[PDB]
């Protein structure tokens, strides 16, 4: 099938697309084909639905009609307001995730979270001292956790002048944010102000609207996401380099396969612990299974990969196909980027679709709500439902298509610095010498409009060939993994300088740094290098790219990378092209304001050319 | 012009529409006509733009295509998510307003707000004692204010189980909210969670989404709005009954006319103070003006009316027409519902359009940013700009069309209770006796799709005829005022029972209770009556109506009225009709959950029939006669 081949570059995707077609199961690609018309105005950003004087659409007509909304708003305001709410939704996704981590650490500190502990007490004391907890090195760990909880909760209040983790940014970058009015003050406050600004008759200046969009996204990267990353390491362990596998072949015919899906490790970490209890393992053996096999999907799978080495079944557009294998006995979901089509496809088989969060409700799903105080009990119940569903699996409909590909994961900043001997100096020297010319974080998703992982893999190959080290998060993890680029042996596919540095360190040329919230690790690493060198983040030879993005969260990540001084490439444009002024601001105007701008380029080789050109220019301004 | 007559019921609007037509000035009605080819999918709520796998539209096609979005979401999820974000935008409008009041009270308590004071120390001590401030009756006033500021800020945090003012609601209503998962916890938090829930692949159940929409709106009415109302009374005075005038005739040809527009009294109160300084009045007289005349627009005008008796120039669709009079020397705006067309229309005259808030930026406006620490200085500078613009006014293009209509305003709950002798008992006795059969809060805006104020005025007349007292806020204030219903003499236009009670108290049959944020006053009054009688708010003979609404803030008000147990009528439907399940939930399903539901009815007489039917049924459940 030429159509099936055009939808992905992977054999395991192709095999399940054939199977789904033979069984009459429609997938995300089929629904994408139906929605291709949609609305030109929605794509251009020139449709407004923010009050019922409208809806209004801005058109270019010879009679001059429909140039303004009923309230008088023009294309610039309407597009900027739509883009702002788009960003606020992405920031809110990371905000609630970070807030949930605070609640969990507070529950542990109060002794009200059976089965949860502080896995990394050393990191707890370090982070707490960094944020100003008195005597964080010597006081009882639960006292220290409670004080860190109070600081993090205060960043979710309305009385701070600047977020707590913002102190990591170099002084020149904080002074710039202050002059611009971009300093993030409260994680929830910026989201709430954006919704106020975008109400009819509030903020009607596209420049003002975009400035607060930067402030809202900065409250994510230096707030919601960074709190989520650091507290997750404290609760569940700081990642260290380890080996694992990826693709649909990680599912086992002889085992109970449980796929964790969503973003929150607070649930998936306890699911994993439940599968290790003797009575639970006995129920699986009583059912005829050889073992219980947990495999990861999306960001919560990335989290289990970084901290436990749990194999990854696939990324965004693989999620439906994982059920089509016939071996998915249960999907355990929390929230974000869980396509509701999985509920209907699970109904085609024996698969149980289990929801666990009060925020992630899916009509028709089996809801076993998980909170810290009952997670150990509830996650036990959830694994038992998976074992029961295993006994109802139809063996004739099982087809696990591929053999898993080996990967190396767990490259937190702590692991990176340890690999360098404890300081960033060897990394700076390699950059100064030109063996590593720069770094690019590839952090994108999948999008049905782009052949799955074609741009992710091509861009990754292009960059490491040019001695540009790649930092991979999100869906790119599975893409780079299946291409065999996440192992130390892949240095043979990097340039001479990068290959030599990788072989001397024993690391791959592509470092897996975690989930989408773990893009905050990349902010931290950039901030560390800039502070060490005494320059701004906008002076570093760095870049960010999302070749196949789709979600509001990806746009928020791109926005706070740009606002932090990181040139950011997107494979597809956001819904803003209906305003030339907003588009020019995103592509060019922001360069004069924050020292970086967006790039839109669907050709991954041309994308690599543009990212390299920025890296080269920044190398020149550093005198290298 | 038949078209001009069809656009409003008021003579002052007709004259300015005729004037605008001859001068080639397009108004909101003209732009509404251009946008009448409104997207069907946007109107039905079945278009989703929440990711760039889309946009997606759900259609009812013969070939069965486009039944689901690319992610698999159906019409129920897509409509419920769009409505949730719609509600969050309205709640965020009130949230930021209340937050600004907290900052102003904090600035006063620290002595960093020249020209601001605690105007109502007595209410400060009462509110602070109510929320748990230790020794609020005797401690220094600035110390008490600082502790109340801390309590209010904590409601804008993420560590509360329930908002502070939620304790006003009856226990039965709080227990119901708790079981349903509707208890509002943080003013900003509920807004943020709604944006998280409506992200792709998060909340994909329309019932769950609608329940959190109720929780988000409750964080407004019992949080952002209620904090805004009470702190505004503390900072600028608790309203008491007073006389004033309304309509475009409140503008004076011989004076410098300054129109305050927006929602925040922190700015308009200092503008008024600036126009009262002797040196500023001297510059106006030196320029040839008899005086400086401040007149109000929209909610900030409602606030100046309630606390200072400052006359109101007009409501939503009058804002453009006020500049067309040719006598508007300056518009001073803060934020919310300020149409950016005013900037272009001001450019057709001498009028200065001044913005004052970092949140309300308008391209091409004159920005003089106002904060508590510099408000006294900046507002003086702003009034001077108005005097200068007055000297450039074209006398030939001036046309102030009408004579002002007298109104009575200032009916805070404190004023109502004082008129009743200090307790609600005389009011309860009148309801039990059947002289006052029920209460309806009419809280709507204007909408170009409805002839201006035709439904607002007709519904108000229908209700008071049936002995149903009307509580008026927002744009309804100007509507009821211009019809002469905001004066005690209007008791002659009410039924026999309501007229007798009004004459016994000396009050109009329509009580102006303030701005849109002051709908929290109506929540407080309903909660007080329910608590006194030992029943739920859903047992009281009450209703709420928004016959001509348009904004997200209006939908948030309607949602938290319903969620609090108040049957709420809307003249126009929200963009939800593309989902029958969501529509059925809003119109019927919610009745079984929170004891009230939405009503959509564009006929104001039928709306009065439906509101009265609920009042009668609740009267029976209380064991009262009709
Ligand atoms: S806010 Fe303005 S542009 Fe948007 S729908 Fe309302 S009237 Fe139209
Ligand atoms: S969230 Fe779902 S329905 Fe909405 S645009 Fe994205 S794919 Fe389409």
């Amino acid at each position: 099938s030429k159509t099936i081949r055009s939808r992905s570059i992977w054999d395991d995707a192709h095999a399940m697309l054939e199977k789904a077609k033979a069984e009459g199961i429609s997938t995300v690609w089929d629904r994408a084909a139906e929605q291709t018309p949609a609305c030109k105005f929605g794509e251009l950003g020139t449709c407004c639905r923010n009050c019922i004087m409208g809806p209004c659409r801005i058109a270019n007509r010879k009679d001059g009609k429909m140039r303004l909304g009923v309230c008088g708003a023009d294309a610039d305001v309407i597009v900027a307001r739509n883009f702002g709410r788009f960003i606020a939704g992405g920031a809110a996704g990371h905000s609630d995730h970070g807030r949930d981590l605070i609640e969990t650490l507070e529950a542990v500190a109060e002794g009200k979270a059976p089965g949860y502990t502080i896995r990394d007490v050393a990191k707890l004391r370090r982070i707490a001292a960094e944020l100003g907890v008195a005597d964080a090195a010597t006081r009882p760990a639960h006292d220290v956790a409670a004080d860190l909880v109070t600081i993090c909760y205060n960043d979710f209040g309305s009385r701070r002048n600047a977020l707590a983790f913002l102190a990591r940014a170099p002084q020149v970058r904080r002074d710039l944010w202050q002059r611009l009015g971009m300093t993030p003050r409260g994680v929830d406050r910026e989201i709430a102000e954006m919704m106020h600004r975008t109400h009819m008759g509030c903020d009607n200046d596209h420049t003002s609207l975009l400035v607060h969009a930067a402030r809202t996204a900065l409250a994510d990267g230096w707030g919601g996401s960074m709190i989520g990353t650091e507290l997750s390491d404290i609760l569940f362990g700081t990642p260290r380099p380890r080996q694992s596998t990826v693709n649909l072949g990680v599912l086992r015919k002889d085992a109970v396969n449980i796929l964790v899906h969503g973003h929150n490790p607070v649930v998936s970490e306890m699911i994993l612990a439940a599968t290790r209890e003797p009575a639970v393992r006995q129920a699986a053996q009583d059912a005829g299974a050889a073992d219980i096999n947990v495999a990861g999907l999306c960001c919560t799978g990335n989290e289990l990969l970084m901290r436990q080495g749990i194999p990854m079944a696939g990324n965004h557009l693989m999620t439906e196909l994982a059920i089509v294998t016939g071996a998915a006995d249960a999907i355990v979901a929390d929230y974000q980027c869980i396509m509701p089509s999985l509920v209907q496809i699970a109904a085609c088989y024996h698969t149980r679709f289990v929801t666990t969060s009060p925020k992630g409700r899916f009509t028709g799903a089996t809801h076993v709500e998980v909170h810290p105080h009952n997670a150990q009990e509830r996650c036990r119940e959830i694994v038992m439902l998976a074992i029961d569903a295993y006994t109802r699996r139809d063996p004739a409909r099982v087809d696990i298509p591929s053999q898993p590909v080996s990967i190396m994961s767990g490259f937190s900043n702590e692991a990176i610095l340890e690999a360098l001997g404890g300081t960033p100096k060897p990394l700076i020297d390699a950059v100064v010498a030109g063996q590593i010319r720069g770094f690019v974080g590839i952090v994108g998703c999948n999008n049905p409009k782009i052949r799955q992982d074609s741009a992710n893999v091509t861009l990754t190959r292009e960059l490491i060939r040019r001695d540009i080290m790649v930092l991979a998060t999100g869906c790119v993890t599975t893409a780079a993994g299946k291409a065999g680029l996440l192992v130390p042996e892949a240095a043979s596919k990097a340039g001479e300088g990068l290959a030599a540095v990788c072989r001397s360190l024993g690391v791959p040329p592509v470092l897996h740094m975690g989930s989408c919230v773990d893009n905050s690790r990349i902010l931290q690493l950039c901030a560390l290098l800039a502070t060490t060198l005494g320059v701004d983040i906008s002076d570093l030879p760095v870049g960010a790219s999302s070749p196949e993005w789709y979600s509001e969260k990806a746009a928020a990540i791109a926005m706070y990378a740009v606002a932090s001084g990181i040139p950011t490439h997107l494979g597809l444009p956001p819904n803003i092209l209906g305003s030339e002024n907003v588009t020019a601001m995103a592509l060019h105007g922001l360069q004069d304001v924050v020292g970086a701008a967006f790039m839109v380029e669907p050709d991954p080789v041309k994308a690599a050319d543009m990212l390299e050109a920025h890296i080269v220019a920044r190398r020149a301004r550093l005198g290298l």
